[PDB]
């Protein structure tokens, strides 16, 4: 129907950049803090610059990510704030305190829970399947990109991509032919919980970026991960399925996963087990 | 209800080569090889299979349910999986077993094959077959050419093609050819035929008789004979488990106990008359060196 999700345009006058929170190949992130004119207000955000080339053909592209990350209303995908219209255009959004899930779970990785594990696994695959029933392909999705509002709220935050390289992450369809389906973010799913389970191991140590297309042929994958039962790899496998028919469904995985955060323990092996933007409204 | 901590390992196809052919299911085959960890010089002794050709998916997502059974159980009757492999058309790795088939052995060895030996094989597949009824699953599929010798003092199971829950058809029970209706019952009729073959030192079940006369002539109330080594108290449990009731059919945990029984005294119940027992590199670690 009507889609009336407001799109604010702020000035950068407004804010400024504090530090930077990471690279990507074409565009950057700073965490900063947004001062509305003189409200004696500093909310923190991020914003992302674009990448410095600017030629009109981007721009025309860039601001469609824009529309998006604004259209979505859902618990587990972050919700854009506002944008800038510097000559390239810069995006702001609340910023998430605890950070990318990725550096969560190393900094607090001594106490991470079999509990809390399972929670962001079902809670990830509902924010994908909200997205592929919305028809739309992440098509980058890995642990650097999930966020931390509370250890108890994630959401997914990078749409580089967004298409309605990271090839570490990607299917195999993915790195020779360029095919991303809802299907292809699946195989990204996989690795991006393999990640969790590994509190921040790198997927594929070492392996030079240009074997990883022979590798999968060869039949190899990612390995167990200690504390994981054979029940929970087993899903991280399906997922890698080179067919990608025989890979489950972002629907499925939200139920299997529900399974087993009704009973963490019988899953997962852990020694030792046992001013706010979105204020401002 | 506790945690399933069993490992899968996948490797990649370029770390083993398959050797020589060793079976065959139409669909998919065996294969005799050697696994060669990545620059460890060490050639471990595999058994591959390549499932069969077609990877149409809804075979894949049942494919894999069998390597995560091979994969989960632990009792020194039932091979154990290895590994796994991620062909297109997928694989499954495990430790080989030196003497070949169950089947195979007691062609090759037949005239030093003792009393003793034979029921010792027994009372171990009976536990490793009440293993697996015991955790709620069917076979479907057993028979001599799918027991393996790990050492003439070690046998255990290893196929699963139809490992199903809840074609062979001389090796099949009634209920089965004409119904398809497998319960833990009906394994027991295969066992009865699977004892029969040890009996005869590798004779072929119902020979020379067409397979679609087979369920008729059940009916008729016929089934195999006596091997010449059976004393009558053998080839009678041999029977029992052939009773067109299922219900009348020993269970796996009795069959444990009654071969026990005879094992404790071989020559009562066994008449072999020749009673008494007893270039190629190296690099090469059988299954255990290996974590
Ligand atoms: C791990 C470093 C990091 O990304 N931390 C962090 C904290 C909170 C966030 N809140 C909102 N956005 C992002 N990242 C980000 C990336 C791309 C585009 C946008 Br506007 C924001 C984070 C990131
Ligand atoms: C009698 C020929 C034969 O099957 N020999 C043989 C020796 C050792 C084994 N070790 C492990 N597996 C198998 N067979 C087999 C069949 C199906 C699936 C798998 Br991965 C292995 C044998 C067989």
């Amino acid at each position: 129907a009507p889609n009336q999700a407001l799109l604010r345009i702020l000035k950068e006058t407004e804010f400024k950049k504090i530090k930077v929170l990471g690279s990507g190949a074409f565009g950057t992130v700073y965490k900063g803090l947004w001062i509305p004119e003189g409200e004696k207000v500093k909310i923190p955000v991020a914003i992302k610059e674009l990448r410095e080339a600017t030629s009109p053909k981007a721009n025309k592209e860039i601001l469609d990510e824009a529309y998006v990350m604004a259209s979505v209303d859902n618990p587990h995908v972050c919700r854009l704030l506002g944008i800038c219209l510097t000559s390239t255009v810069q995006l702001i959004m609340q910023l998430m305190p605890f950070g990318c899930l990725l550096d969560y779970v190393r900094e607090h990785k001594d106490n991470i829970g079999s509990q809390y594990l399972l929670n962001w696994c079902v809670q990830i695959a509902k924010g994908m399947n909200y997205l592929e029933d919305r028809r739309l392909v992440h098509r980058d999705l890995a642990a650097r990109n999930v966020l931390v509002k509370t250890p108890q709220h994630v959401k997914i935050t990078d749409f580089g991509r967004a298409k309605l390289v990271p090839i570490k992450w990607m299917a195999l369809e993915s790195i020779l032919h360029r095919i991303y389906t809802h299907q292809s973010d699946v195989w990204s799913y996989g690795v991006t919980v393999w990640e969790l389970m590994t509190f921040g191991s790198k997927p594929y140590d070492g392996i030079p970026a240009s074997e990883i297309s022979s590798i999968l042929e060869k039949g190899e994958r990612l390995p167990q991960p200690p504390i994981c039962t054979i029940d929970v790899y087993m899903i991280m496998v399906k997922c890698w399925m080179i067919d990608a028919d025989s890979r489950p469904k972002f629907r499925e995985l939200i139920i299997e996963f529900s399974k087993m955060a009704r009973d963490p323990q019988r899953y997962l092996v852990i020694q030792g087990d046992e001013v706010d933007a979105d204020e401002y409204l």
